[PDB]
DNA sequence: AGATTGTGGATTGAGA
DNA sequence: TCTCAATCCACAATCT
């Protein structure tokens, strides 16, 4: 295994799976419409590095804030569900710009804080 | 068969 | 020097 940091944006994971959570018209998202709305945000998601897809589903059970809703209430087993955010479980400090090398190459076109676009 | 989902074991390494 | 978000991977399901 050849483990690699990768110059993606400078927020965590858990505050864009939320931002894109919290600005659906529905506030739910399947993994694969989460996956498909991260890409749009920065270019760097749609480069040839795909683990962060991996990432990001690792992330939606590995946070609490993130709940499942079954797509088939009768189907407590079945797959490809909707995935929530709850605002009161999201630790703060991770919706904070990171200060990482890309953040440093360019600070302006970076939101201090994804706070004000995730809580209402 | 086939591709993806949901969860967790585990290591890595820059920020602090 | 220590934290934990980032990242790589297996597993065992469902999905097709
Ligand atoms: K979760």
């Amino acid at each position: 295994k050849n483990y690699q940091r990768y110059p993606k944006p400078p927020y965590s994971y858990l505050a864009m799976i939320a931002m894109v959570i919290q600005n659906s018209p529905e506030k739910k998202l399947t993994l694969s419409e989460i996956l498909k709305e991260i890409s749009t945000l920065f270019p760097f998601f749609k480069g040839n590095y795909k683990g962060w897809r991996d990432s990001v589903r690792h992330n939606l059970s590995s946070y609490d804030c993130f709940v499942k809703v079954l797509k088939d209430p009768g189907k407590p087993q079945g797959k490809g569900n909707f995935w929530t955010v709850e605002v009161n479980r999201i630790p703060l400090e991770l919706l904070k710009r990171q200060n990482t090398a890309v953040s440093r190459q360019d600070e302006t076109i970076f939101a201090q804080d994804l706070a004000p676009y995730i809580f209402q």
